[PDB]
């Protein structure tokens, strides 16, 4: 599913990401924009043989099992395919674990490079939330 911006904002909010670990909703929307362009089906292979999955491009070395990433830890206890659903529940639950891991949203290099330090509230402008 390709979410609209406000559509995704409302879903993320509903699932409790607004202000989760102190990151306001615009941070999560901005991260999704630059990781996946709001597309739940996005996948991208990495050089180490892992793959990133879903709206928040969560990685198969640590977080989810894709059956092809040796020394996978599956810390979210999910198949990576669950992160591709139109239902963002699995992505949100796993994102909550990731952002709790110590480096906050710096875990998402696209957030660090295109969101951190910017006016992230812009990403929820115009939305009825």
């Amino acid at each position: 599913k390709v979410f609209g911006r406000c559509e995704l904002a409302a879903a993320m909010k509903r699932h409790g990401l607004d202000n989760y670990r102190g990151y306001s909703l615009g941070n999560w929307v901005c991260a999704a924009k630059f990781e996946s362009n709001f597309n739940t089906q996005a996948t991208n292979r990495n050089t180490d043989g892992s793959t990133d999955y879903g709206i928040l491009q969560i990685n198969s070395r640590w977080w989810c099992n894709d059956g092809r990433t040796p020394g996978s830890r599956n810390l979210c206890n999910i198949p990576c395919s669950a992160l591709l659903s139109s239902d963002i529940t699995a992505s949100v639950n796993c994102a909550k674990k990731i952002v709790s891991d110590g480096n906050g949203m710096n875990a998402w290099v696209a957030w660090r490079n295109r969101c951190k330090g910017t006016d992230v509230q812009a990403w929820i402008r115009g939305c009825r939330l």
